[PDB]
DNA sequence: GAACTCTGTGGTTGCG
DNA sequence: CCGCAACCACAGAGTT
């Protein structure tokens, strides 16, 4: 699907929301492109930072590289990334070395999420 | 049935 | 004083 390029010219990832609601699956499935050659089964996690909170409560932000590409399964964010602000990702491939992709100002994360006006 | 899970609406409220 | 954009609670309807 929808895919935005990262810090790194090896890795791709999906597109997010630009705002979601905390704890709640995500519109698409999150993954992760590798252009150059990654073995199968090399790990892939994914971390959540910002200038507030360092590295938000996540869930599932583990995957295994599968035939180039690390299909993350429901992965939803738990922490919330503060008023206005939002979450940059780093990407961590555990190949030797690791190699690391971030996605800088991905999305934010809110209690509510998206809400019709009041 | 109890205990979750999910998603929307209502009550509040600092900070512009 | 107005409102946005957040937080907190929780109701209703499904699930496990």
């Amino acid at each position: 699907g929808e895919l935005v390029r990262t810090d790194s010219p090896n890795f791709l990832c999906s597109v997010l929301p630009t705002h979601w609601r905390c704890n709640k699956t995500l519109p698409i499935a999150f993954k992760v492109v590798a252009l150059g050659d990654v073995p199968d089964g090399t790990l892939v996690t994914v971390m959540a930072g910002n200038d507030e909170n360092y590295s938000a409560e996540l869930r599932n932000a583990t995957a295994a590289m599968k035939n180039q590409v690390a299909r993350f399964n429901d992965l939803r964010f738990v922490g919330r990334s503060g008023r206005g602000k939002s979450f940059t990702l780093t990407i961590t491939v555990f190949t030797n070395p690791p190699q690391v992709a971030t996605y800088h100002r991905a999305i934010k994360i809110t209690v509510d999420g998206p809400r019709e006006p009041r």
